[PDB]
């Protein structure tokens, strides 16, 4: 079935191939689909909108299940290759309003104002997976209805013994190399089967565009392996580790000489604002915040420099030149990062 | 098998190899079988007619059981490459009349007149699919002697929960992209493991051609994967929803200004000869029209904008612009091309 | 989920993937993880440093476990290509100072001096391994729950009876070679699946950074092969033979005229240390090291030109020519390069 | 290993094998193991006093891990038969108070009352539980990530594709016959792989007992079959029904003319009462009552003569004949028999 | 072969198979054979002695490899039945005297002190032992290079997935009941597929005799069940219980009332022996006796009336009525019984 798949257009014809992708009912799955267009193209201003069934994916009645997806983000299809194209796009009704499950529209409204353009809003985002066995819910190189050995050499340790995997996490991570999502390094954590991947510094909206780029590529990695990922906090419970992602927020003023008093205020502005931001970063962090294995409590916020767990960590080097970035622990790893980028910000500068 | 099949004959001769291909006597499976030619032929004129026993068919009785095969149409061959073709071709009797199973003859006189000539009608043709496995009719990614889960994400899904015999999908894609054939794109569709695709807006005849010869193309990649293919509008009951084939029929005024007042007079036309094109639309289309959750009826005549559970539906901005297209739903997944072109073309101008 | 994995990035972008590696906290086990550069590099001192979870390799503490990595030698990937590289990498302390795991500082201080600097030392590791089936762990090629022939066809047999994973072997010569490491040759020793590699003459530090190098590569290859390799003495008991590692010396006096006796002066300057130098080449060396059929022994020091059961030595166109190298048949299987390579210099020259 | 298994000791020792069982650390989990004894014994005060260890239980602390063992009564053993005997207990610390997980003494203290005494209190038993595959806790019959046909067929099946684990469930009813056990019916339920059996009238305290011999025959059946059986409420999500397990109560005075009233006078008395008895009747109820095709609910105490979602039903023949007894439909599968009666006795009789 | 294996010669002939059972030269394994007798017999001075191989054992030399056998205790056959017997014998050499790995000598001439016989000694042992799987040496029910669920339900479980070859167990339990054993109970270990059974009250050098006749019929069962037995004391490291047997220990003084001046006087004599009885009672017991959970320990002797971790456990029940023995849990599950039981009587009858 090769050599049809892996075949080059560009030999024979100029119609490109696009690939529509947006957000389902759940807000936590993604849901694609492909067309042909006449020629190549790389501004998503003068790409055509598309309908869908809303009724099949839940995201509209049963009497007009007509749902617009708009062209947002555009990247190089890794998959296809050529010219084509993978289109990141925003979901809206025939009136013309977001749907409920619409997130990028509250964002880009955000990120529009004057304040945030000038305070060049720069965010990096690490998120988890677990690799999970595809008809049972059990994690890649644990023996079937058996547990591997003790955790400690899993975390980064190479062998067949210890990564579990690896394959996929190569060709995910050149694979989002080539589309254009700037990932910025990949790790494997200390549950066995389970990896880390990090979207580096981006600015505004591109950002949310292209993490939620890289999760649909990796998940269609999986489905040419056979095996399931799963973004969720917590797939295994016991002595196991959960999953997370973490936010890298640096706005121009902290980058700059005394920064470190603008990190400070920031971070008393996030303070007093706990429960809603935690409220909103995804469903089952209950289960991985707890305060297992040095993890931030759910119901306390406090800021620490060194240690491990807590709500805000702030590293060396900004402790010790008054400047640079600064990192929020608490979201869950089946976040929205268009919501978290966009609260942050907006406890950030817009609050008063 | 290899690097034999994949061999590239250009290097070393000029003789092409031709696939003749014709449907059968069911009227729905095809036929086909190669040939060699001295060198390159593009004008479907110049290619020399060829013949097959109708016994072993179905379609010609014992004594003269010769089938005379015109060639139709050319496309590139995407399984062969190099300079090698596929022709669509039309079975005729030796005296010279078409045999009943030949239906392109009908659809070519209606599309000669001069008044249809003259109205660029233009039709695109939207084709449900089913990948069952292969010696049991059981589709894929049903474990054996078992449902799948409840309906409601394969609905354009990405993981490997989800899409089952992408690869197949894709290949077909990329292939009939280069073989020529104008498909406009690919999805998913709520029953887990089928499939969709269109092809585009297509001139006349050529239309009904193109989908052949796409049918084809699937028909053979199947058989590398190992797959049974199905067009049937049921392959399997329950609360599973049923393939289907949606035609798009576009005229010249109507895609002119004040274009709502013919898409209308085209309805109305249309309206009263229900019976009959319902008749003529494929065999077990009881079975999948049956008016669930707002979907169009057998003995029932229906049109609108929103409610896509009409017969004939209209789109929104078509409408409110004036200009545009429309699209029929009723025809089956199993239907013939020809027929359905030809009856909305009689209907629409022919009719009086 | 190739054409991914094996996709050249350098047709599209300037950024480069690098591979940091350190030594976990047991002293015998490599942890690495990825990173993206913005463009090529070739010069250790300017590459960027990282940390790392200590708590999770069991090298600090638990309140702060943050582990610093520098940058020390650069070699080319031979599993990503382009111009991606492997960092080989050395563990610190957030205050500045090494970690007692750490040895690399030390290797380095004792290799900066002007003395062993004016006085090149070169140094050439043999390192064998043995290739364990993946679950069991039994070596390759072994039936399960039962033993070989008897030994004499497995030291350099060609056959399929006698070279068991020589695939991996291959491959393994073949990358370290594209790599930049100073390999020297292969061959297959006398236990059936064991084999061993030579990493040749490498002037001070260098040798220790390349060693390290070859064992991560080769890991990292078995991970492709499903196979367990193991460096330990003894993996298997009986009538089998042990894995050892030996170190060739020839500093530049010893490549002179004259040089036999600068030779007998430093084997005599290394005995009467041979308590501290055993107890530092690896614990748990007795097991390999015993005495039978005329073999070194752990309680006793012994030199010859022919006798292969001696602490130290020497071959025969040494003495023949007065001039060349000796090599020490103490160190085991699993050690460290770094702290023989640093004892050995440390006893022949800095010891008075 | 069978001759031996099934071996006659009769034909040469007089000596009989008890098995003692009682419940562990979890309050729903049964732990046992076997004792040698020098004759037939048929009174439970006539068998020692025993002891166990805590500490592997979790029933105790370190310090003090010894809890004593009391057998309270006897039934035959159907797995070793002959003349050997199970033994049902009681657990007690070293000084003789009652463990907190003891829940027979309390209920042996109410039955004990001269009125509970003296009132001849009839219980029946209603116990469903779901038989699942060892390794992946998925139920027999289902396929491995995927589902069995819809809810219908299953209810009382006689098919191969119906009744899923009917061996397990002749071999249960027939083992807990010949043991003593008063089981008065079984029968397949709605979903595939599950189960009920109904122990009958049993007067007073003995009914706990013999409900938790039951049980513990049932796991060791499924232990030879390689099935995993569960208690558990609601096993399965989705349009799959719990499983719940409900408790007829009848007493001398309900048998006599005109005890309707004092089955309704009851009624009320076990109302007002719901949050404690839904509290102390099993935690994980919840999600099997939720209130769908009009059952009960958590928050709504509901009782009636035919609604099927009434909480406490009563048939129409009470209603007839005027007498009879009630049926409390409230707890689930993994109730404690003790407390059920108990309470239910409690509320009823004595309590004013 | 069954039906043939199971066939009643007593319809046919009188003459009685004899198996011969004694210990090998590493003092822990058994060899056996088999003989032929004219007629029933039940006392061991009237069987014949044999003579075997040392050198194929590895008791004797070479030139005089002959060892002779004398029948010593008599049970009968549980496999053969009928009236065929098994035979505990003890090795000697031509000459008369016993060999090096015989040990029941002394204790029979310990046992046969007219002080220690009158005293009339009664021992009681628990052996506790574990299963693997034939090829691998991994523990049954433990997945193939992985590992169980952590400790706590194994503990006498009762489940599918609780109790790992309990037909093994009860097999050998009948199998000893059958022959003559007074083996006084079973159950499950802390850790799956380990188990222990107790050899219960015997005179003198009897118990050890049963014992070892205990062992045999183990070893055999599990070669019909094609397992590994292992009496290993920690076969399995990490945190996992190992298999340590104890020996329970009283005599008609302690029996007499005020006897616990007697045991306290005999515990005390046991004690500031420790060296001698730990060197005594089996090598490798290092690993099972560390210190953990406040367990005895190698260099520390602890007595108790209800610490856990004593090296020798004082009941309450002893200390109340002030009759009864005490528990020696110093030896591992690899002790010689006869030395365990001689040695214990010494130290505390006749040695001062």
């Amino acid at each position: 079935l090769s050599d049809l798949i892996n075949l080059n257009l560009s030999d024979t014809t100029e119609k490109v191939i696009a690939e529509y992708i947006w957000i389902g009912g759940s807000g936590m799955d993604l849901r694609s689909k492909a067309r042909t267009l006449p020629g190549p193209v790389s501004d998503p201003s003068k790409l055509p909108k598309w309908n869908y069934d809303g009724s099949s994916t839940g995201q509209a009645p049963g009497e007009d299940s007509e749902v617009i997806i708009y062209p947002q983000a555009i990247f190089r299809d890794p998959f296809r290759r050529g010219n084509n194209i993978l289109v990141i796009c925003d979901t809206y009704t025939p009136a013309g309003e977001p749907i409920p499950t619409n997130k990028r529209h509250d964002a880009a409204k955000v990120f529009s104002h004057p304040d945030v353009v000038a305070e060049e809003t720069w965010y990096g985002i690490e998120q988890e997976y677990t690799l999970l066995q595809k008809d049972i819910q059990w994690p890649l190189g644990w023996p079937v209805g058996g547990f591997p050995g003790p955790q400690g050499p899993y975390y980064c340790g190479v062998g067949a013994d210890k990564a579990f995997g690896r394959d996929i996490v190569d060709a995910h991570y050149k694979a989002c190399l080539y589309a254009g999502i700037n990932i910025s390094g990949i790790n494997g954590e200390v549950m066995p089967g389970q990896w880390e991947f990090q979207v580096g510094p981006s600015v505004g909206i591109s950002a949310g565009d292209e993490v939620w780029a890289a999760r649909y590529i990796l998940e269609r990695i999986t489905e040419i392996a056979g095996v399931v990922v799963s973004f969720d906090p917590k797939p295994i419970q016991g002595d196991w580790n959960g999953a997370g992602a973490h936010t890298n927020y640096s706005t121009k003023s902290m980058r700059n000489d005394g920064g470190y008093e603008v990190i400070k205020t920031a971070i008393e502005k996030l303070g007093k604002r706990h429960k809603e931001h935690i409220a909103a970063y995804g469903e089952g962090n209950e289960r991985r915040l707890t305060g297992r294995h040095e993890t931030a409590d759910i119901n306390t916020f406090l800021w620490g420099v060194a240690n491990r767990g807590a709500s805000v960590r702030v590293g060396r080097d900004t402790e010790k030149a008054g400047k640079g970035y600064f990192e929020d622990r608490r979201p869950a790893s089946n976040m929205d990062p268009y919501v978290v980028t966009s609260m942050i910000a907006d406890t950030t500068i817009l609050w008063k």
